[PDB]
């Protein structure tokens, strides 16, 4: 329950890229967890997500509009928002992956996740996936 990488992603827009990152990393011997259930169940406590805390790295798939559902989510109901907050609280090495994503202004995001904009992103390249994956692995711990 302590893999190398946790992959956070938006279901409707980043499912295939998050999956491609996962199997690429597995080809290099890394263990990876990804949430494909994403049930709309409520966690009515400010609880850190266990799977994020256990993973040694936090990879964030920034597909188009991936953080849209995080805006005004001050009650922290959104899955991706809660995952990012857990990663920030635990001091995780956060590695955002950019695939046609416009970095929004910090004011439109809840206070507890605005710190995610300060991490270095890595642009994804379909033509040079192998080269991109090696760069991602260099940013891993
Ligand atoms: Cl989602």
């Amino acid at each position: 329950d302590t893999p190398d990488v946790f992959i956070s992603y938006r279901r409707n827009s980043g499912s295939q890229l998050a999956s491609l990152l996962k199997v690429h990393l597995q080809l290099h011997g890394f263990s990876v967890f990804i949430d494909v259930e994403k049930l709309e169940a409520p966690k009515f406590e400010d609880k850190l997500i266990q799977s994020v805390m256990g993973a040694r790295n936090f990879v964030l798939v920034l597909s188009p509009g991936a953080l849209d559902k995080c805006m005004q989510d001050h009650d922290c109901k959104d899955w991706v928002h809660k995952e990012i907050v857990t990663a920030l609280s635990c001091g995780k090495n956060i590695v955002p992956i950019i695939d046609g994503f416009e970095w929004p202004e910090p004011q439109v995001l809840p206070e507890d996740m605005q710190a995610v904009l300060t991490f270095n992103g890595i642009k994804w390249s379909h033509e040079y996936q192998e080269a991109t994956i090696e760069k991602i692995i260099r940013f891993l711990q």
